[PDB]
Order: C-alpha cells, then structure tokens, then sequence
C-alpha cells in the first residue's frame, strides 16, 4: 500500500559524506533520500564537482559541476553563450555521432538553434494547434473510458493504460500518423526509451536498427506531405519557411525523434507523479476536484514542480566562470539539477508541501528559462489538466494503491508502474 506521509514532511538530513552523485546506487535510493541529498548540497555545497556514473566496461566520460540552486540554474539558462547545449545535454552521450539525429534543436547553439527553432515554431499554425487541442481531449477521454471497459475489476496500471499512451498518441495525431501505424511507432519508441534502462537488457544493434527505422518512417511521412498536403504538423513543417530556409525531410525526422522522447516520457511522468501526489495528499485532490477549472493552472504547475520529470540538463562551458566563488573552467561540463531548484528554500515557501493552490510558483521543471525553454510547455500543461479532468469526470475516486516501481535513471524522474483502483 501507499506509505503514509504527511504533506509538508521534509526529507531526512543526508550527510554530505554520504552523497555520491556518480553512483548508480545513489540513483536507486528513494526520493526522500535523493531530496535530502540535494537539500544538503544546496545548504553546504551548492556547486560541486562529480564523476559520471560509470557502467563497468564502458567509457564513462568526464565529470560535471552540479548547480543545485534555483538562482544558479536560472543564470546558466539565460547565458547560452557561456553554457552551451552543444554537443549534448546529457552527462555522457553514448552515440555522439548521432547527437543531432536524436537531439534536433536541443543539442544546438545559436545561430543554428534559433534558425531551426524559429522554423519549427512557425509550423504550429492555428489550425494545427486547434487539432492538437481536440486530440488531447479525445485521446484522454478514450483512454480513461477504455481503462473502465478493460478492467471490470476496477484496478489497472496507470502507466501502461493511460500515462504512457496519452502523450505518444497526441504526438502521432499531430504528425498525421495513421491509426494503423501506431503499434509500430509505439514499439520503436519503447525500444528507444528502453535503451538507457537495464531490465529486458536492451541490445545496441536493435537500438540502432529501430532508430534508423523510425527516422526513415518520418522522412517518408514528410515526403508524402510534400505531394499530398494535409492539415497536420508534418505538412506545416514541410511548408514552413524563415528567411528563405525550409526544413529537409531528415531535419523533420530528427525533430520527430526528439518529440517521441522529449514530448513523451516527460509528460508521462508528470501524469504518474501527479496521480501519486494526489493520492498521498487527498486534501489536495478534494480541493482541486471541488473547483477544477478554477484551480487547474496552479494545480498543473504544482504537479510539474513536484514531479520535475526532467531531473537535470547538461551544458558545456565556452569560457571560464566564477559564480558563488566557485571557479569553473572553459570546457567543463555543468549540470542543472531542476529537481533541486524546484525545492530551493530561497525561492519557495514551504517547499515540501504539495499545494495545488501554490502561487507564486517559479518552477523550472520546463527549464530555467531562456533560449531552450521547453517548446511544448503549454501543451504539457494541457495534457496534464485534461487527463486529470477526464479522471475526475469518469472515475473521481481513482487512487494509487501501491508505491510505484521507479525507473532507475539520473535523467528522468520515471515511474515504470503505478497501480491504481477506482469504483463507480
Ligand atoms: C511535463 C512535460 C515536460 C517537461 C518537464 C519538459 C521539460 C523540458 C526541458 C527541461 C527542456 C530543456 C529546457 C532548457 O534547456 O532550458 C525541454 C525542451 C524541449 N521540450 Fe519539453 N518538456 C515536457 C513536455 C514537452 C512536450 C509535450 C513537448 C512537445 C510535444 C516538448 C518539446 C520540447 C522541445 C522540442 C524542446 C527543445 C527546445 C529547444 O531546445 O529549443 N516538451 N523540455
Ligand atoms: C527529456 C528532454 C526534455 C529531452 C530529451 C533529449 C535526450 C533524451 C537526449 C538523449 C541523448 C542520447 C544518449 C540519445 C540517444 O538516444
């Protein structure tokens, strides 16, 4: 069952000597240990250097400076000329020749970044956006209704039945991907997302083959829309133009590959962590369920602060930096620990309280601001609002019944399984 926890309980005090950000065992510990570790770093070692996680037998790469304070993360995000996103935003890129293939605009600095982001942004036309909005509601409604039809027992895993499929179905709908191709897209996406996680033991050759197959699918989808225009994002991406520059089909494919990761597992984990928090703190569910539209904006923003689905993003210094008196050298890696910034005692009153009315809420779960600020933030907020709306309408007493099975990850605050139950 759910471990009892009172809303507002701080994490345990974790001694500095017990914190090993380069240790896989550390990332396997519960959230209360992790949160207490970052609280210790914020108080005692707010900028500190760490080795990467080393998987024995594979190259590890160089270490990184951990920024744990909201102010430092915000500063780094606002200075992309010093804190570069190229070559990649993870601590150690396992496939650096494919950094742009999987990363699209997220691994680019200006001027390349602004050009690609500007063209992609222009493709989100009013008609495309209106279809996306209808899709969010339709998909969330259908998935919750199917959970009821498929489980007369009133019990299901929220991840497989709802939080997992919703964000990827929305991405498929916006790309104009036929219903008949969903199973293939889901399979390829799952293999890609599953590679950095052990269990099932994900084979690199299979990972490379599926990565090329989904890329080839997307290039062919884009080429089809060059000939046959439709009212989807794929067609608007082929037609968009900034300063005479348009996107090639392989640029569109790389942006699609970014989406099925960045727009997908993040939202999934915001949903699962939101359902978990609403189950642990039933007063907050009651408040939201009593004034759903009125509290939606603050409730969703609190779910994102609480979940921080993206644990960190990595930058690389283009020049020496001295901040908080800590000297970091050009070429060093720097990590922005949003999970920590979203608990910074200097910015949030009562940071350990999950409060669906929280205002202000300067949360940085979509990043600290600036050039790379999540392109889909308002879409993510809509997905979260709409899915909880559909749960409230169709199964208002739905509740998590067990502690989640946690993903072992430094980068994603992941829930692999979340049992829930509901009545009429
Ligand atoms: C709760 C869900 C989500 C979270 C927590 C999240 C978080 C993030 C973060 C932390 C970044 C990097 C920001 C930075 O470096 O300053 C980012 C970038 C991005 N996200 Fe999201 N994201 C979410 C959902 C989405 C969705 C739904 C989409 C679209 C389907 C999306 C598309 C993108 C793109 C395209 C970028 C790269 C933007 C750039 O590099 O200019 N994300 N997101
Ligand atoms: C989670 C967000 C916001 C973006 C994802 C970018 C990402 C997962 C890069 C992974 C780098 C890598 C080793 C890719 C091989 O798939």
């Amino acid at each position: 069952g759910l471990l009892p926890r009172v809303n507002g309980t701080p994490p345990p005090e974790v001694p500095l000597a017990d914190i090993e950000l380069g240790s896989l065992e550390f990332w396997g510990r519960d959230d209360d240990f992790r949160d207490g570790a970052f609280a210790t770093l914020r108080r005692e070692a707010p900028i500190s250097f760490w080795p990467p996680i080393e998987l024995a037998g594979l190259t590890a790469g160089k270490g990184h400076w951990a920024l744990t304070k909201h102010d430092d993360i915000h500063f780094a995000s606002r200075h992309p000329e010093i804190f570069h996103s190229s070559p990649n935003i993870v601590i150690h890129d396992q496939t650096p020749e494919l950094a742009e293939y999987f990363g699209s605009m997220i691994v680019l600095d200006d001027p390349r970044h602004q050009r690609l982001r500007s063209i992609v942004s222009r493709a989100f036309t009013p008609k495309v956006v209106a279809r996306i909005e209808a899709s969010v509601r339709e998909r969330a409604h259908r998935l919750v209704a199917a959970m009821i039809e498929n489980h007369p027992d009133g019990q299901a895993d929220l991840v497989s039945e709802l939080a997992g499929p919703l964000p990827l179905q929305i991405i498929c709908d916006m790309m104009g991907i036929p219903e008949e191709d969903h199973e293939q897209i889901f399979h390829w996406t799952n293999v890609i997302l599953g590679f950095g996680d052990p269990d099932l033991t994900t084979d690199f050759d299979e990972f490379l083959q599926v990565s090329m197959a989904i890329g080839g699918y997307a290039t062919a989808l884009a080429d089809d829309r060059r000939v046959n225009h439709h009212g989807d994002l794929t067609t608007s991406l082929v037609e968009a133009e900034v300063d005479g520059e348009r996107l090639s089909s392989s640029e569109i494919a790389m942006f699609f590959i970014l989406l099925v990761v960045a727009g997908n597992e993040t939202t999934r984990n915001a949903i699962s962590h939101g359902m978990l928090a609403l189950s642990r703190y039933p007063d907050e569910r009651a408040k939201w369920w009593s004034d759903f539209d009125g509290l939606a904006a603050t409730a969703v923003e609190e779910i994102v602060r609480w979940a921080s689905p993206v644990v960190y993003m990595r930058r690389t210094l283009s020049q020496d930096v001295d901040l908080r008196g800590t000297k970091m050298a050009a070429g060093d890696k720097v990590t922005l620990w949003y999970c920590s910034a979203n608990r910074d005692e200097e910015k949030f009153a009562d940071p350990w309280t999950f409060d669906v009315t929280r205002n202000p809420n300067p949360q940085v779960g979509f990043g600290g601001g600036g050039a790379h600020f999540c392109l889909g933030a308002n879409l993510a907020r809509r997905e979260i609002r709409v899915v909880f709306d559909e749960l409230r309408r169709q199964m208002p007493d739905v509740v998590a019944t067990e502690e989640p099975a946690r993903l072992l990850s430094q980068f994603i605050h992941g829930i692999k399984r979340l049992p829930v139950a509901w009545s009429r």
